[PDB]
C-alpha cells in the first residue's frame, strides 16, 4: 500500500461528475469542481482542468493524472506550511500518508483546528492523537473514512485498509 492506493480505496472512481459528501461537484477520484451550485460552473472547472471540452465526462487516464497531480498538491501544502511540515517530517512513512489523505480530503484550512491533535502525532501519543482526532466534524461527517484515517494513525499499520 501506498498513499495512491489508499486514497483510491478512499475516493472511488467515476468518469462523470458527481457530487461529493458535502454536495459539492466532484469528478475522477475525488476531484473537487467548485462549490458553487452552478453545474455549468462545474464543467468549466473540468475543461480548464483537463484542456479540453469535456462535457462533464473523463477517461480514466485523465482522472488518474488528475489525481497524481492532486497528491502531489497535498504533499506540497504539507510540506510549505509551517505548521504542518515540523509533524510530516517526524511521522514514519505510513503515517505520512494519513496526513496526506487528510490534507487531501480537507485541505490546508480543513485541518487548521487540529492544532492539538498535530502536537499529540509530533508526541507520537498514539492513542490520545487518535482520541482527539475523532472529536471532530470530519470524525462525524465521515465516520467510516475517518475510522481507516485514525487507525492508520494509531497503529502505523495498513490493517485498516485490509480489513
Ligand atoms: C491532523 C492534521 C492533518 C494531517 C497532517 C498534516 C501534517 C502532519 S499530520
Amino acid at each position: 500500500m501506498n498513499i495512491f492506493e489508499m486514497l483510491r480505496i478512499d475516493e472511488g472512481l467515476r468518469l462523470k461528475i458527481y457530487k461529493d459528501t458535502e454536495g459539492y461537484y466532484t469528478i475522477g477520484i475525488g476531484h473537487l469542481l467548485t462549490k458553487s451550485p452552478s453545474l455549468n460552473a462545474a464543467k468549466s472547472e473540468l475543461d480548464k482542468a483537463i484542456g479540453r471540452n469535456c462535457n462533464g465526462v473523463i477517461t480514466k487516464d485523465e482522472a488518474e493524472k488528475l489525481f497524481n497531480q492532486d497528491v502531489d498538491a497535498a504533499v506540497r501544502g504539507i510540506l510549505r506550511n509551517a505548521k504542518l511540515k515540523p509533524v510530516y517530517d517526524s511521522l514514519d512513512a505510513v503515517r505520512r500518508c494519513a496526513a496526506i489523505n487528510m490534507v487531501f480530503q480537507m485541505g490546508e484550512t480543513g485541518v487548521a483546528g487540529f492544532t492539538n491533535s498535530l502536537r499529540m502525532l509530533q508526541q507520537k501519543r498514539w492513542d490520545e492523537a487518535a482520541v482527539n482526532l475523532a472529536k471532530s466534524r470530519w470524525y462525524n461527517q465521515t465516520p467510516n473514512r475517518a475510522k481507516r484515517v485514525i487507525t492508520t494513525f494509531r497503529t502505523g499499520t495498513w490493517d485498516a485498509y485490509k480489513n
